[PDB]
Parts: C-alpha cells; structure tokens; sequence
C-alpha cells in the first residue's frame, strides 16, 4: 500500500505521526513507535523540531534487531528546521538528525517550513523585546543543498512542507533544477481539504501528505480551544455509524481515496492499532462528496507572529 514518488522511490500511504508535547516523557515515543511498527505502520514521520529522533530511531533499531522488520521496510522521514535554511547548514543538520536516530539515511527529508528563522541554537530565536527573529533566505539555494543531500545518499528522497502553490512553483521553475520535490506535507483534513493545492500537486506529480488529518492535537499553545473538534463532526460520526467504523477512520479513509498520503498520530495502543484498519473498508463516491462539503478553511495551527513572516504560506 504505497505510492510511487517522482524520483522512483515508494512511500507508504499511511504514516505514523510521532510528535508529542513536552509534558509527555521522551520514553513514550520509543514505546509507541514500537507499537506502531508492531501494528503494521511502516512510514514514520519525525523532525528535528519534535525532540524525538533519538527515541524514534531507537524504536526502529529495536524492531530491526528483534527481526520484525528490515531497514528497507521502514520509510523514515525527518525535516530540516527553519533555523538551518542557509545552504551551508543543511547537510550538518541532516547528519545530526542521522546521528541522533542512528540511521545511515532518511527515506525522506523535508524543508519543514518556508518561514526562515535566524541561524543559531534556539529553535525559536527572539530579540530583546521577545519578538521571533525571521531570516531572509532564497529557498532555491536551500533546495540546492537538499539535492546535494540526496546525491550524497543521506536522503533517499527530498520534498517540502507547508509550501503554498507559488512557493512550489519557485522550486519547480528553478533554473538547473535537478530533483523535483517528491511531496508537500501540509495541514489537511475535512475542515481544510486543500482541494486546489491538491489538484496542483497532482498536475506536477507531487504527492500531498496530510497532517492534522484527525483534527490536530489541539495544543493550547497554538490551537484555539473554541475551534470545532473535527472528530465530533456530525457528518463524520454518521458515516462512522453507517460503516460501523470510527470518525477517525472516516477522516483517514477520505484522504486515501482522494490520493492523499495521510499521517495519524496516536500515543494510545488501541487507537494505533485501530488506525491501520483504514485499509479494511471503503467510502462511496457519495460519502466522499459529503465529506468534501465539510471544508471551512480552518487551520488548527495559529500564530500571529508567523502570519507577518514574508513567506507565511497562507498569505
Ligand atoms: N509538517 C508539519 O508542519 C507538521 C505539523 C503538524 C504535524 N505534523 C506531523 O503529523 C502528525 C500528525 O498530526 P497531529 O500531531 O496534528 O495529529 P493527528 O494525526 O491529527 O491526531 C490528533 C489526535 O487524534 C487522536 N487520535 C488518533 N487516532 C485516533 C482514533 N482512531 N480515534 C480517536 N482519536 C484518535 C490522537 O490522540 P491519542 O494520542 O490520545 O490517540 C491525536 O493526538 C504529527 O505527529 C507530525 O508527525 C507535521
Ligand atoms: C515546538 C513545536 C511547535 C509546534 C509543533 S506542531 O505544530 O505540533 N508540529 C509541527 O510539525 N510543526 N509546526 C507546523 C509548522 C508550520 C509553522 C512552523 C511549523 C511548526 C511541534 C513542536
């Protein structure tokens, strides 16, 4: 159950989301990554930002050592954080991710976000009035350094995340482009279905990878507590009743049938195992149209500061 990427590599269509907020002890990521692998997940999404690559990498080594999987059975994604966009910083950022995880390579490396931040050791650099410090970087140069990570064998595939159409075209029209982005990992769910971006991506052989596909973790630091709770949506619950599944399963299946590769974060053993049942049933064309009607241009992530950034993707 994979999709063929535009560089000839294969991505599993269901991915495991690994981010958990800092109140969750770091040992949990180790435990639940093992559980996801045990359940059947093979595509695993992490990032430098998530402060978990060591734990996720150790789960993977653990499941290889005990004979459940081989390295080449696992599709592992990491991401370049926005403080490392300057081209000279890209390779060392990846090498550090690889060292942490103890892998020789990632299956996929992404530019996490187009919103460049000031180089340094803070993930979130701020000035003397507490304002986040943006950086200005030609992302075409970042991308060239990404291509070099691929040729260097350190990333089998390269792509982007949180790019809008204009940003994607800037890469696609770059003079001397060697590798297209294989994907664009973006927020995508029935309340924000991205159909326009998705059709653009499809026209360019670029895979759209959905995050917050289950409505996000509703973290009080970035998500308005008054936003509607996706999985309480009454169309989603009535489809769940109809198919005898769950609303999460409806949300995940929706993405698969529209050609979207979908991530699903759970740190709960039974929900982890539930999510792999997405492959067991199908929505009707009329179900899919019903879900398509739910879009409300709702993005769960908000930060007013990021909105002023010149590369803010929702400009
Ligand atoms: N590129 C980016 O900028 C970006 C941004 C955000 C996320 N991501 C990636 O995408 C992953 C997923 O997105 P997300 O973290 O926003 O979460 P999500 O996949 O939208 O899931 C949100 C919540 O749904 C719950 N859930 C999972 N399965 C369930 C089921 N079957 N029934 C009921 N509830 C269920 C989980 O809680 P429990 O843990 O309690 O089950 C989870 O906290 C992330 O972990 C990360 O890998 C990338
Ligand atoms: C510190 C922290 C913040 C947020 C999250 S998270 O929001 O749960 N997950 C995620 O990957 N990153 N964010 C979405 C992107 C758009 C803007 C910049 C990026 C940040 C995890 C960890």
């Amino acid at each position: 159950q994979c999709v063929k990427l535009n560089d000839g590599h294969f991505m599993p269509v269901l991915g495991f989301g690994t981010y958990a907020p800092p109140e969750v002890p770091r040992s949990k990521a180790l435990e639940v990554t093992k559980l996801a692998i045990e359940a059947g997940f093979r595509h695993i999404d992490s990032a430098h930002l998530y402060n978990n690559e060591e734990q996720v990498g150790l789960a993977i080594r653990s499941k290889i050592a005990d004979g459940s999987v081989k390295r080449e059975d696992i599709f592992y994604t990491s991401k370049l954080w926005s403080t490392f966009h300057r081209p000279e910083l890209v390779r060392p950022a990846l090498e550090n991710s690889l060292k942490k995880a103890q892998l020789d390579y990632v299956d996929l490396y992404l530019i996490h976000s187009p919103m460049s931040l000031k180089p340094g050791e803070e993930l979130s650099p701020t000035d003397e009035n507490g304002k986040v410090i943006f950086d200005i970087v030609d992302l075409c140069t970042t991308w060239e350094a990404m291509e070099k990570c691929k040729d260097a064998g350190l990333a089998k595939s390269i792509g982007v995340s949180n790019f809008n159409r204009r940003q994607l075209e800037m890469i696609l029209n770059k003079p001397g482009l060697k590798y297209k982005p294989v994907c664009n990992q973006v927020e995508c769910h029935p309340y924000f279905n991205r159909s326009k971006l998705l059709d653009f991506c499809k026209s360019k052989d670029i895979v759209l990878v959905a995050y917050s596909a289950l409505g996000s973790q509703r973290d009080k630091r970035w998500v308005d507590p008054n936003s509607p709770v996706l999985l309480e949506d009454p169309v989603l619950c009535a489809l769940a009743k109809k198919h005898k599944r769950t609303p999460a399963l409806i949300a995940l299946r929706y993405q698969l049938q529209r050609g979207v590769v979908v991530l699903a974060k759970s740190y709960n053993e039974q929900r982890i195992r539930q999510n792999v049942q997405v492959f067991e049933f199908q929505l009707t064309a009329e179900d899919m149209k019903a879900i398509d009607g739910l879009d409300r241009n709702l993005h769960y992530f908000n930060s007013d500061s990021f909105a002023s950034h010149p590369n803010y993707p929702y400009s």
